[PDB]
């Protein structure tokens, strides 16, 4: 998996090597200070053989050299070091999200039917952000602390063989301890993030559905439900905290026995006649070089553990399966004559549940306008959505122009099916911007046409700022009949070969309906049109009315014929002016 | 404003003092090492008074002691120090969100009509989280670095009053520099966060409206729109980064001239007689004590700057005004007889725009069932929503039982108005859980009753896992007629004195409608009922039909009478059979 995440860093290797290089070229600076203390002390006064005009000159080139380095060289190193580090990771994150967003847009209705927006977003934003440390603390810092440890171990190896050994004794345990915690922290972090994710999901869902919370004044009740999730998150976060605290003390207690098992030994050797009490003096001086980095790495460790958890969650989301896939055979197909064929189609949203569409057989010739009617919960919408291939038929096949829906390239198929769903969507944008969804590359002229078509153009003008009026989030700032008509607009703009209208009149008064009815009868003149309707009267003119009951096609016919049959259809119609 | 944020920390002062105390009791440890070293070296090795059996002995007491401290005392200090620090801040955050969520639930339809969920959430989650550093780096660490600076400075002052003035020389500039950057970083951070906020808002809106993006296969187009926001965020984040890098190098270059100017003057002063090398050398070992903390504080500074930006944004959201406020006169009023009076009401959603309801006068006696009908975009919904007081009338007054709506306590008023909006809501929960929204404290028996009432109980049983079937996010896993009926359920459960039904039939077939029609005619027998409808036929029985046009009441009457008048009403009705 590191290999995976690494793939994102790939195009930035150099900038990172650079960040590490400049990183090393930093320790040289802190050492310049103690080096300068020795020069004035031993090179201008303890020299004893210099003029009081000569030594007061060397101190003006040494206090000259220092200033130069620190006021000219260091600043740029400092800067670049950070800017680089950041610029790098920040571009990397940017990249990861670029990919995650396409992933999302490629998931299926199913996915989104069983997932919580807020939770998904939490991953795309928070979890990703969290993997930032892995680039910084991981690939750009950890090393410097190891380089330091090598240098140190090395220097010590010369000063004395067994004395260094005296140190390395700790090392294995240190490693063992890290290993012991790592995993548990990784989970605790994972579980923590997830909780956050769930509060995200909650906030999203409620803030957007407040209308309801407000209406029944269930604020108190819901504020509770919030606290459960908010608390859960807190709890989990504490578990996580406790362990970090715990593991920290642990790893360090080990890292601390380090200088001890050293000093102790360093004495019982210098005195036992093994080595120069100067060696002991020198060696023990470097103790900070060894058990310093080892102490930092404890922190480095921790940070990473958390980061891994995050990249987990990220990849987990990345690894989600696309339910509707294109498959090798993919083929952008032009639908020239709207010929739709539903052969023995049967649908189930899940293996466990019962099918919703059982055995459906229906043929729709180009130009025909087919109406779908029946008790609510029958299957019309489900059936319908099988064509734009929003879900794949369970058993059977649907063919447009003889071509199996599956053999089209998604975008192609879908782009040629103008679909007005029953629960229509609007983004917090401008009226124009919303219609444009039907055909983003459209002439401000064509838009206004669609509008006039959908019987929308008129009320749009009466809107403050007309076609540029910002509709509300979710399109709140408009009537039902109004939102709806904008959806119809999109259709005309799309001007597709196949038109599916699932209750495209729901919210319009009798009059507006009449208009749109005419507008459509026109657009639907020579196109294959599928219509789901409850307001029968606006379906009579259909070429064929299809009655659907409990997932089955029960009746088929012309309004006229169906009425004669005094069957299922008539029953329903008959309920109107009776 | 710090005072504000502090108010959240208040109930945790002690835990924080504690965190600081234990914090100080830490420097004592690192010093024990060199002490065990000096003690070994200068104490046992060169005592010139030690039996080889004594020195070894006194060495051992120094180690047995070391191990004890480090393997027993330190671990607990380390732990508590962190656990404390975290536990504290983490509870504080928890608290802040507890408050933010109630704030949210108290904002008005307006607020939410002009705000983006994702953006709001970003604040409640991200910005808050960000204020975490302020508690940690701010109130628990900064101090230790100042304590260190005091300790250090004192020593310098007693070592030489005029050389500490060679040090402190830097101090003012340091302060000046911080001041110079602070502000700009605060903004850059602010602007950065906001960008994130906007990507949040984008992701929310799109992920939830994908149905549309999928239908027109506008994935590519939208993926672009995403990249604008994603890029914007990246850019802003870079600006921020660049400056931090910049300001960091700056403040340090200043902090670095520090040890130098002590050496520049200090050395010159030794020459002229200020003091000797014995002093210049001793005034230089502690240099790390002074310009060490000053270097850390540079980082401490930065972190805080960002934190302030965050608390800004947080408070900004906290400072949002409640459009619908209760006001002192608040009074939980029982509505005993649904008498509604609309006296010269006029409504405008904004001062700039044109009113939507102009001069409306209508009286509704207890028990009466009043229907509202008219072209779409007329004002019915708006009018209606003025009663549950979702917005306050602009000019006029609405009185229930003689009491002005404004004089009720929100929850009271709203709780007694059973409202079925046209765009009904469902949470990703169970069927039961959703109905329960109407009356959270309800008998599993009463629920099933409401269901049977709303003509829902039946199809709910046919659902996998029946009343416990998890409907989809937003309630996707159900038909239109199905979601809707659950909304109707809530009404029966609420069983209020006043019932408002805005197109409560939109998605039901003719048959289901008949049922619910009967179910309601019953529940509406002796209750004040307001109905907005487009399917006229389901309104005929009304006590009074009110026709609304361009924000006005144009006609008033009994279906019978209005039909006779051959006016506005008849026109519309007349369009059904015609
Ligand atoms: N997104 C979904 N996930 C799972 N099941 C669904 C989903 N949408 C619909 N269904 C199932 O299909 C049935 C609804 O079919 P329906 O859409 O109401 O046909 P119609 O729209 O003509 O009334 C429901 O009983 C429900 O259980
Ligand atoms: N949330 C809102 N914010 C701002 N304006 C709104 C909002 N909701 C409705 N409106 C305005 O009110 C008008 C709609 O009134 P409308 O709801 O359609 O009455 P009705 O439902 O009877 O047709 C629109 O023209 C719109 O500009
Ligand atoms: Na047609
Ligand atoms: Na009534």
């Amino acid at each position: 998996m590191i290999k995976r995440y690494l793939q994102f860093v790939k195009p930035y290797k150099y900038r990172i090597f650079a960040t590490i290089i400049v990183g090393i070229i930093k320790f040289g600076i802190p050492m310049l200070i103690p080096l300068l203390i020795k020069y004035a002390i031993d090179g201008v006064i303890n020299n004893h053989a210099l003029t009081t005009d000569e030594k007061v000159h060397h101190l003006t080139i040494a206090i000259g050299i220092a200033l130069f380095i620190f006021v000219i060289v260091r600043p740029p190193i400092e800067f670049i070091r950070q800017y680089l580090a950041q610029w790098t990771s920040n571009k990397i994150l940017y990249d990861i999200r670029k990919k995650l967003y396409n992933h999302l847009q490629a998931l299926s209705a199913r996915f989104y039917a069983n997932n919580q927006v807020g939770q998904v977003i939490s991953r795309v934003i928070n979890d990703v952000e969290q993997t930032k440390d892995f680039i910084l603390t991981g690939l750009m810092n950890i090393w410097l602390d190891c380089i330091t440890i090598i240098i140190a171990l090395s220097i010590m190896f010369f000063l004395d063989v067994k004395l260094t050994l005296a140190a390395l004794f700790i090392f294995p345990f240190y490693i063992l301890t890290v290993y012991v915690f790592f995993g548990r922290l990784r989970k605790l972090t994972r579980e923590r993030s997830q909780a956050l994710a769930e509060v995200q999901g909650f906030l999203h869902e409620r803030v957007q559905g407040i209308s309801v919370v407000k209406s029944f004044a269930i604020e108190d009740n819901e504020a509770k439900n919030f606290d459960k999730k908010n608390t859960n998150f807190l709890t989990r976060a504490l578990k996580h905290t406790r362990w970090n605290a715990y593991s920290f003390a642990a790893i360090n207690t080990v890292t601390d026995i380090g200088p001890i098992i050293v000093i102790g030994v360093g004495a019982y050797l210098a005195i036992s006649g093994s080595i120069t009490v100067g060696t002991l003096a020198a060696f023990v001086g470097y103790l900070e070089l060894l058990f310093g980095p080892l102490r930092r790495l404890v922190a480095s460790f921790t940070t990473l553990t958390q980061s891994f958890a995050s990249m987990d969650r990220v990849f987990q989301l990345i690894d989600e399966d696309y339910d509707i896939k294109n498959g090798v055979g993919a083929q952008p197909i032009e639908i020239k004559q709207g010929r739709i064929d539903i052969d023995h189609v049967s649908f189930q949203y899940n293996d466990n549940e019962a099918p919703i569409l059982k055995d459906i057989n229906l043929s729709i010739e180009k130009g025909e306008t087919v109406a779908f009617v029946g008790m609510s919960g029958g299957g019309k919408s489900t059936l319908i959505n099988l064509i734009p291939r929003f879900y794949d038929v369970t058993s059977g096949q649907i063919l447009i122009d003889g071509h199996n829906i599956k053999d089209f390239l998604t975008g192609s198929l879908r782009n040629q099916i103008g679909l007005v769903q029953q629960d229509n969507i609007l983004f917090s944008d401008t009226v124009k911007e919303n219609i444009l969804l039907g055909r983003p590359t459209a002439t401000d002229e064509e838009v206004v046409e669609a509008a006039k078509m959908a019987n929308a153009h008129d009320f749009i003008m009466n809107l403050p700022q007309g076609y540029d009026t910002e509709v509300g989030e979710r399109g709140v700032k408009l009537s039902g009949g109004q939102k709806q008509r904008l959806s119809i607009a999109r259709i005309f703009l799309n001007n597709p070969p196949i038109l599916i209208l699932d209750e495209a009149t729901s919210a319009l008064d009798l009059e507006s309906e009449s208009i749109i009815q005419e507008a459509l009868d026109v657009l639907s003149k020579d196109r294959t049109t599928l219509i789901v309707a409850h307001r029968l009267s606006t379906i009579t003119h259909a070429d064929k009315i299809v009655v659907i009951e409990n997932g089955h096609i029960v009746e088929t016919g012309t309004h006229r014929e169906l009425i004669a049959k005094q069957g299922a259809y008539e029953h329903l119609y008959s309920i109107q002016n009776l």
